[PDB]
């Protein structure tokens, strides 16, 4: 069952963002939580209205609904008096990951901080996992920040994709074959793992969308980047096995992240 928010409890503040689908604000939602009579929130509002689009909302609504877990972003219910449909989801005041890696870089973030916010993106990969849930476009731009570095799993709808899939996450057989599965999502972790020990660089920058498919299918790997740890740059490796079947699993790639999150290695960027 999906919950449902009336008009008048949501006030709009500001616009974060937008897209093709419609519009992000920033709002203030009364009667969501029961100790804060006021709370800011992320209100997604639709520009499609017709059934074609208001059955794959309501659909999108459930499934939303079905996702529960501390790396994944909150979503809190609906708003369907009539246009603009209405999604309400939690506020992460930072934005999306790919942003605030190049924002806080070259203060700019320590091994430590850059393990937690790897072990917080396997976290919600290991809980998708567990669901048989494919993310499909598993990438920092679709995770987001909040208060305190805390990274939750979200997905948004640009020069990041070839026509369109964002093929420079993908491994071959989804880049050649059009198969996702939980052994490609691991693939894309281990790019997600490469974009955040680059402070948010784009994978094969100094290739072409085409040039990079032909790059991946010959099965070269991403060089080691200069503030990557080698004990990461293997965590890396083993999500980049040409078999699917020899990638290992994300239960196994957190559980090594966390112990290296828990006891970060002696380690400088500086001497390799
Ligand atoms: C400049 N600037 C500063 N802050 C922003 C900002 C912009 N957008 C935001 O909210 C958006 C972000 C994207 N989004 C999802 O991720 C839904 C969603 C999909 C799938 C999923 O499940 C999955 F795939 F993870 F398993 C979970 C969840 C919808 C919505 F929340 C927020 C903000 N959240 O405050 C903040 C922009």
């Amino acid at each position: 069952c999906v919950h449902h928010i009336k008009r008048r409890d949501i006030v709009l503040k500001w616009e974060l963002g937008e897209g093709a689908f419609g519009k992000v604000f920033l709002a203030e939602c009364h009667n969501l939580l029961p100790e804060q009579d006021k709370m800011l929130v992320a209100v997604k509002a639709l520009k499609e209205a017709s059934e074609s689009a208001r059955q794959d909302f309501q659909r999108e609504a459930e499934l939303l609904t079905m996702l529960q877990h501390q790396h994944i972003v909150r979503f809190f219910g609906v708003c369907t008096e009539g246009r603009p449909l209405l999604m309400v989801f939690e506020y992460m005041r930072h934005g999306d990951l790919n942003r605030f890696l190049r924002s806080h870089g070259p203060g700019p973030l320590g091994l430590g901080q850059l393990l937690a916010v790897a072990s917080q993106v396997a976290a919600g990969m290991v809980y998708l996992a567990g669901l048989h849930f494919v993310h499909r476009d598993l990438a920092t731009r679709n995770c987001l920040v909040g208060q305190g570095l805390v990274v939750k799993i979200g997905d948004f709808g640009s020069t990041d994709y070839y026509r369109m899939l964002p093929i420079r996450w993908m491994p071959p057989e989804s880049i050649l074959y059009r198969k996702f599965t939980t052994e490609s999502d691991v693939w894309s972790f281990g790019v997600v793992l490469w974009e955040i020990f680059t402070y948010g660089k784009q994978p094969w920058y100094q290739l072409s969308n085409t040039e990079a498919i032909d790059c991946i299918t010959q099965g070269r790997e991403l060089e080691r980047p200069r503030a990557c740890p080698p004990e990461v740059y293997a965590i890396m490796r083993g999500c980049w096995q040409r078999e699917p079947q020899q990638r290992h699993s994300i239960k196994d790639v957190h559980a090594r992240l966390q112990a290296l999150a828990q006891a970060p290695p002696v380690y400088l960027d500086v001497l390799g």
